[PDB]
């Protein structure tokens, strides 16, 4: 087991780490900005260290100050969380060159994964179902682009390479739009991403995002942890998530997994991992796979009772997973809110000094944030600032427990989303289950 790790996040990931931490005996090494010196895990952990100045480019992107940071008290690992670097192969090279554990895949995977054409080229050879597609990168021949799209079909999406979880992206509905569509996007991503690739996939207009939990050790066990259904989204972002995805069969979760774990074995895969597919007419079509442990992870956890992060830390160590494919059952269902601080009205991040707070509790009932009362919200960083999540042994059941646990979570100083939170669990057609990715921003337009 390892000794003692970085954890190079912050908020609610790195206490979710800390406690996993703590729970396997391992020492924290808590990294933060001068702003940050006051969070919930910084406050709990073994050892801090000031890496720099609030701005997360000379903070928590600070790849020199980080592993600088893992040096000087002695710590083996690193975990990147999620967001931040936790996607960076040339961190995670920089990480296992200066002889530390990153927490997470090979960089080489990660690479693959990060380059949009090569993952699904990876995953459509290891047999898993992709949209259907260029299969390959678009070049400059406009015939041939027309040509592309006439044998995919109309509507088609152009996508960067190098983008990622809806960045740069476009629809386009016709050949008169084509070009132009084509010639931006690449524009665009070389602007973001330094690499101005794209690709053609046929648009699906009303799909639901279904991804698929995966685990995979150095022993060579590859094993998938059921589905979540993220579709409850806005503008790219996501809301709400449950597990498992309503409508799916124990037959198709059983098909899209087995097709997911072969494939980890195929790659040579390490850690957790997350298959993103669009889900439509009964259908999986695979579009990404995130190398990290994701924001929604809990979910699973709770229809699994497997504990992921846990398992990430155990993996790194050397150790095999800890449970097998026919030890893996969905039991229940869990659904998680995301809580903002935000804007009702301008959905833009809304920092400020929490004045009281309140957490909810009870049976089935999940918290996980590092806020509390007198805590200030610094306006640096993502606007989340807390997962309320609750399991119940039916959806009904879990979404009236979330119904009650949104009405106890107090929340005071600062705006949040917890009313339109309540709007949600409160809507029929969320009741009803299965709406597509589409739906609330739909609800909000209303
Ligand atoms: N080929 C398609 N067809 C449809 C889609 C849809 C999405 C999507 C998703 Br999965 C979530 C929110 C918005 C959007 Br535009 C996406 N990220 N990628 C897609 N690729
Ligand atoms: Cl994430």
């Amino acid at each position: 087991m390892l000794d003692k790790i970085v954890i190079a996040n912050r908020g609610e990931i790195a206490l979710r780490i800390l406690r996993a931490c703590k729970e396997l005996g391992i020492k924290t090494v808590a990294v933060h900005s001068s702003a940050d010196r006051d969070l919930k895990h910084v406050l709990l952990a073994d050892e801090t260290v000031c890496i720099g100045p609030a701005p997360s480019v000379k903070s928590y992107l600070n790849i020199p100050a980080i592993i600088s940071a893992a040096e000087i008290t002695g710590a083996v690992a690193i975990h990147p969380g999620y967001g931040f670097l936790s996607e960076n192969a040339n961190f995670a090279e920089q990480v296992e060159r200066s002889g530390f554990i990153f927490i997470g895949p090979k960089a080489e995977t990660i690479r693959l994964m990060g380059d949009k054409v090569s993952a699904i080229a990876a995953m459509k050879k290891a047999g898993v179902p992709c949209v259907p597609g260029s299969d390959g990168p678009l070049g400059d021949d406009m015939d041939k682009n027309r040509a592309i799209a006439k044998r995919i079909g109309y509507p088609v999406i152009i996508k960067a390479s190098g983008g990622g979880g809806g960045r740069g992206m476009r629809v386009v509905r016709g050949d008169a739009e084509l070009a132009q569509s084509i010639s931006m996007t690449r524009a665009e991503a070389k602007a973001a991403f330094s690499n101005d690739m794209v690709y053609m996939e046929k648009y699906l207009e009303n799909p639901r995002h279904v991804e698929i939990q995966v685990l995979a050790d150095g022993q060579g066990n590859a094993i998938y942890l059921a589905e979540r259904d993220c579709s409850m989204q806005r503008r790219h972002q996501k809301v709400v998530e449950e597990a498992p995805a309503p409508g799916i069969t124990p037959e198709l979760r059983r098909y899209i997994g087995e097709r997911c774990a072969k494939a980890c074995v195929d790659i040579g895969y390490r850690g957790a991992g997350t298959f993103e597919f669009l889900f439509e007419n009964g259908e999986f079509y695979f579009i990404e796979m995130n190398t990290r442990i994701q924001v929604e992870h809990p979910v699973t956890e709770m229809i699994t009772g497997v504990d992921l992060i846990k398992e990430q830390l155990r993996i790194a160590a050397g150790q095999p997973l800890s449970i097998k494919q026919e030890e893996v059952h969905v039991r229940g269902h869990a659904v998680e809110c995301r809580i903002n601080a935000e804007d009702p009205n301008t959905f833009l991040p809304s920092p400020g000094k929490i004045t009281r707070f309140h957490a909810p509790g009870g049976f089935g009932v999940r918290w996980e944030s590092h806020i509390y009362a007198g805590y200030t919200v610094p306006p640096y960083y993502d606007s989340m600032i807390g997962k309320l999540i609750c399991y119940g042994e039916n959806r009904d059941v879990a979404i009236a427990r979330m119904k009650n646990a949104l009405q106890e979570l107090i929340i005071d100083g600062i705006k949040t989303n917890v009313d339109l939170q309540i709007r949600i669990m409160n809507d029929e057609n969320f009741q009803h289950g299965g709406t597509n990715i589409h739906y609330l921003e739909k609800k909000l337009g209303l």
